[PDB]
């Protein structure tokens, strides 16, 4: 009975945690993980979750347990951490910098099946020359620009695709596939527009693969995805896998895009009321921008939630109250409509605990060394996440 | 030897010569005004940075969380002010720090918070030192500077309750919306006057008020006189940033923190170079968007730290920054100018926000070598 009694006495709840804290509602997180995996299963495509949203081993474990194939990472620090934790199938989906090639080699030499990406002849030449010198056939995929968002070779630029694909293949590297990310989906907010963009993302990445194969080059993987297009695509013909990451928790930007509801948002920041300015209808809380992040993605969408939507301790939205302003360690809670709440101190007494839903789950999560994973019984567990590079 | 060529990117670099000029400039100004400097370490949360501020003549520190108080106390600093309205639930943590020998000061601006402190202090045998926060410009927390009944009620709660009423403090954070010397000077005066008014009102009621503490970096640098003030608190000046440059209290050349980044590709048609410093390196802070010159996600400099006016990060995703012309034109042959692998340094909008994105700084010495200086993350 010794381990039992001591663990009981040490176990935290939302009442005993210090604030601010990043809380994962595990039941909502599981519903999000199931929804995404079922959709991809229905599409006959693999899901390669992007772990940059959580950078947390237990979160990724839940995604793998539900049926995910491999992971996408946004840094080699993430590749190192998840490989040490037993994940071998890892796509580093940021244009490869030559100077990181020794670290990518060492990961592959230790047993990580690490894939790199490029979008230029010079980056393909760098990888191929280093692979030849070191006796390593790196696997490299070619990044495609399908919507004008950010990096990538134009889907209709056959001459640059062929030049890159030949540099890799002739150079003795394994040209493993093409990938694209239609991040312009963040600017949309109707199901029509999202469905059309998901079709353009699919069409364009398949087009780039078909041009490489028509030149005799291998291109066995075709990888697409953002959360909104993964949820909106009607068809995924020619795609082998979809990458999505922010869905694991969702957030108010996703809610405004329309691919979830506020009640699907699994990450919230637990905060305490530390003061008021009664005549302005303000409550002051200890979640400022250092807890929420400076992300204000909702400011240009159909509903601006300031630095976040206020929920009660049970996680239920309290409509009309948001964090209207934030300094480093102080957040300013007030009415979204700009009215001065009368009696704000009785509506939100000193020491009251609240939960704030984030604009951007990827940005808020990065502010914390760890999440507190909240089980149905009200107990929490600390789930570390990675910071830095 | 680690240097700017050997570091992985992105990396948060402190130019030590620049930092030391900023340290000397602030201390020299506080000395000229006859007041103590109590630096706000929330900007760096790094033991060696605060050590350099103390070596130049700083008296004590200000912290924004009790985690920073734990860190700095474990490093030997005992005169610590936790300048965020005290939450009663953190009283056991504050008590344990005091009993351990940290001369930890708390602040409040309500009768209820003062009552919670004093009742806990009496129960536990601890005369907590508490200062009353004064609102001198409508920015954030604090007792209205003309709100005497509230001020006295709080002061009597503390002092009659057996606690040590140690002082008043204010932070005129609205200084951040100004961008002229006259407006900064007038705000610095309003800040000084209202904090002094509150001290005099406590003293006139027979209550102790030995400390009068004001400050933000812009008001600390703009104040023409500080009669009646015992100390100034400032933090972001240790590195400066582009928000400060636009407020007008420094030049871009004075900014001591930059983010070293590598060019990892281009979009030739748009004249973009893509770098590996996205918003996870720079933070999402866009404080310059509301100022007279918008710097996007940061001002580009070359690897030597020379500012390159006209190139900024016009956009940023999590791990990708988009460098492009500030004038919105598509730089012709951007890849010929910034080939793959080229390293650049990006000045931040807000040094406090950018620095929090990194587990550590790289302290760059005169010979080009760097030393890693860890900093704190979380609570
Ligand atoms: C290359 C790549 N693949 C997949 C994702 C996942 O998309 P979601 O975040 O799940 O929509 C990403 C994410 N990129 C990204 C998105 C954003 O907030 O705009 C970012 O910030 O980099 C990705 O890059
Ligand atoms: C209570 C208090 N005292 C001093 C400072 C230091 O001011 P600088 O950051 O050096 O100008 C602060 C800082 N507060 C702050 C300022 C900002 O608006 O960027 C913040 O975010 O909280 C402070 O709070
Ligand atoms: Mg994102
Ligand atoms: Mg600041």
């Amino acid at each position: 009975h010794h381990h039992h009694h001591h663990a009981m006495s040490m176990q935290d709840t939302l009442l005993t945690l210090d604030t601010p804290a990043a809380v994962i509602d595990l039941d909502r997180m599981q519903r999000n993980i199931a929804r995404m995996q079922q959709r991809m299963d229905a599409q006959g495509v693999r899901l390669r979750p992007h772990v940059k949203t959580s950078k947390s081993v237990p979160v990724a474990a839940a995604q793998r347990a539900a049926g995910a194939s491999g992971i996408t990472v946004s840094t080699l620090k993430e590749a190192e951490q998840f490989f040490a934790a037993g994940t071998t199938d890892i796509l580093y989906a940021v244009s490869m910098a030559p100077h990181r090639l020794p670290q990518a080699l060492q990961l592959r030499r230790r047993g990580c099946d690490l894939k790199l990406i490029v979008d230029s002849v010079a980056a393909a030449q760098a990888i191929a020359a280093f692979g030849r010198e070191q006796g390593e056939a790196f696997e490299v995929w070619i990044e495609i620009d399908t919507d004008g968002h950010r990096s990538g070779v134009g889907a209709d630029d056959t001459p640059l695709l062929l030049a890159i694909g030949r540099t890799l293949h002739d150079g003795g590297m394994r040209l493993g596939g093409v990938l694209t990310h239609a991040g312009s989906s963040y600017e949309l907010d109707t199901p029509e527009a999202l469905q059309a963009l998901a079709e353009r993302e699919r069409a364009g990445c398949v087009q780039a693969a078909e041009a490489l194969r028509a030149a005799g080059l291998p291109c066995p993987v075709v990888s697409v995805g953002s959360t909104p297009t993964a949820l909106a695509a009607s068809r995924l013909d020619g795609v082998t896998e979809v990458r999505a990451g922010v869905y694991v928790f969702f957030d108010l930007v996703m809610r405004n895009i329309g691919v979830c509801a506020a009640e699907d948002v699994a990450l919230s920041v637990l905060a305490t009321v530390i003061g008021h300015q009664a005549d302005k209808g303000w409550a002051i809380v200890d979640a400022g921008w250092m807890a929420m992040s400076r992300d204000r993605g909702t400011a240009r969408q159909k509903q601006d939630f300031g630095y976040g939507q206020v929920c009660d301790l049970q996680g239920r939205v309290m409509p009309g109250f948001v964090l209207t302003g934030a300094n480093q360690e102080h957040g300013i809670l007030a009415r979204a409509d700009g009215a001065a709440e009368a009696d704000i101190a009785t509506r939100f007494p000193l020491g009251t605990r609240l939960r704030i839903l984030p604009n951007a789950a990827c940005a808020t999560g990065a502010q914390f060394p760890a999440y507190q994973a909240l089980a149905a019984d009200g107990s929490v567990q600390t789930w570390e996440r990675l910071h830095g590079w």
